[PDB]
């Protein structure tokens, strides 16, 4: 679901969708999304069905709280 169609090259190359987010660079309570996304559009919009963030993390796993940075 998504892999860098929403997030950028490199290190905050994994779109999660959290929680929340804390510090501008941790994400929290960050699951994998449910739904193949290609725009910011669809990343905001499926993540916000759990009530989360869109953020695009250095890891594909989910995770509590991970560095993270918000989706463009
Ligand atoms: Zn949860
Ligand atoms: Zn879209």
């Amino acid at each position: 679901n998504g892999n860098g169609n929403v997030c950028p090259p490199g290190l905050f190359s994994n779109p999660q969708c959290c929680a929340t987010q804390v510090l501008g660079l941790i994400g929290l309570d960050c699951k994998v999304p449910s739904q193949n996304v290609y725009d910011g559009t669809d990343f905001r919009n499926v993540c916000a069905k759990t009530g989360a963030q869109p953020l695009c993390c250095v890891a594909p796993v989910a995770g509590q709280a991970l560095l993270c940075q918000t989706a463009v």
